[PDB]
Order: C-alpha cells, then sequence, then structure tokens
C-alpha cells in the first residue's frame, strides 16, 4: 500500500478502539469454546496439528513453525498449561506490540517476521519468499482467519505485490507491524474486514 521503501510506524496507539477491536476479535476467535480464556497448548495444537499437517509441512518445518508460534504468543504472556483471560491478554499484547516495535527500531528481527518465514517456507511452493493468491487462500481458510475468497483478494489488492503478482514475506511483515502493533492508518483494510479495520 506504501511501496517497499516505506518506513514503519514505531509508536503505539493502544487506546485506539480499532487496535482493541482487532485483538478482541482474535481473542474471541481463538476462544473456541467461548469460556473467556485461552492457553498456549491450544495455539500450538492449531498451529501444528491442524495448519501444518493439512498444508503439507514436513516434521522439521512443523517444528520450526511451532517454535515461532510459542515465542509469538509467549511474548503476549500465554503459557502452556495455564489459562489467560481477556484483560490479561490485552495487557500482554500491549507488551508484545511494544517489544516488537522496539526490536524493529534496533534492526533486530521480530517474532512476527520469524513466524512469517517459517509459515512461508511451508505454504510458498515456489520457494522465493512469496505466496500466490491461491496459497494465501488455502492458509487463511485452513487457519480460519479469512473465510471467503473475496477477503483474500482484498488482502492482495491492499498489499504491494511483487513482479509476479505475489505477496512477499517482507511486505506482509511491514503490514503486520502496522496492523497488529502500531495502528498505522496505511495498513487499515489488510484482512479485507475478516479481522476488523
Ligand atoms: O499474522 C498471522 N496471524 C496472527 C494471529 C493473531 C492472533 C491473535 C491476535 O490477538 C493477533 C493476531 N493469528 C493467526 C492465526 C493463528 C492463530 C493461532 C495459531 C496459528 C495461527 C495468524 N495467522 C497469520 C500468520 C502469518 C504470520 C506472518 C506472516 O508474514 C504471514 C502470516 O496470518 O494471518
Amino acid at each position: 500500500s506504501m511501496g517497499s521503501r516505506y518506513a514503519v510506524k514505531l509508536d503505539t496507539d493502544f487506546d485506539n478502539p480499532k487496535w482493541i477491536a482487532r485483538h478482541k476479535h482474535m481473542f474471541n476467535f481463538l476462544d473456541i469454546n467461548s469460556n473467556g480464556q485461552i492457553n498456549l497448548n491450544e495455539m500450538v495444537h492449531k498451529a501444528s496439528n491442524i495448519i501444518c499437517k493439512k498444508l503439507g509441512a514436513t516434521e522439521e518445518q512443523t517444528r520450526r513453525h511451532q517454535k515461532c508460534v510459542e515465542d509469538f504468543f509467549g511474548g503476549a504472556g500465554l503459557e502452556y498449561d495455564k489459562d489467560t483471560t481477556w484483560p490479561e491478554y490485552i495487557e500482554g499484547w500491549k507488551r508484545l506490540a511494544k517489544t516488537e516495535l522496539e526490536r524493529h527500531s534496533k534492526n533486530r528481527v521480530t517474532l512476527i517476521r520469524l513466524w512469517g518465514d517459517a509459515l512461508f517456507d511451508i505454504i510458498d511452493k515456489d520457494g522465493n519468499g512469496s505466496v500466490s493468491l491461491d496459497e494465501w487462500i488455502q492458509y487463511t481458510h485452513c487457519a480460519g482467519i479469512q473465510q471467503s475468497r473475496g477477503q483474500c483478494e482484498a488482502t492482495f489488492a491492499h498489499c504491494d505485490l511483487d513482479g509476479d503478482g505475489k505477496l512477499d514475506v517482507d511486505e506482509m511483515t511491514r503490514q503486520h507491524l502496522g496492523f497488529w502493533y502500531s495502528v498505522d492508518s496505511t495498513c487499515e483494510g489488510l484482512y479485507g474486514g475478516a479481522v476488523p479495520y
């Protein structure tokens, strides 16, 4: 949406209702039994036993992806064999967003970039660090985070695509920094409304 030389927004906007609504939407989504809590075991079950198995990851790809998911949700305060409720979750996410943006400001790779690298190694069949529209539909619909083809098309329309019409991990990482962490207006619309704003 801003080209490849766009400088990431590095400050936070945690009291913005759009930020709150994005994470409340995801919390309710992840709270599969609607009991008001989630844990890391559930996140990793989803990641390894559903997403990686169905999308054809090798055992080693699955292991790498799982460590990235552990680290990402662990950075928001989730733990194995311990349950997390919404107020705790959203406070933990303020801490995650802050430490991720701080990492980026210091040229240290982010947990969300490491996750993207691990996921794209599985779902990018050509191997150049970018995914086609059909690969992105398959991932997002298996994860459940997008549910219609039009939402995925909106993601591709929003993002700046490479020469081959594909979504590169560096672009999706920049978009994620602005969508999940800093509330950057230029990243609004990233999930085509499947996740709000
Ligand atoms: O970003 C992504 N996600 C963010 C959250 C999420 C969850 C809770 C929040 O409060 C905020 C965000 N949940 C899921 C889906 C998922 C959840 C749990 C386990 C596996 C997958 C998810 N899938 C990703 C994976 C991804 C990562 C980097 C990329 O470059 C491209 C794709 O793309 O959409």
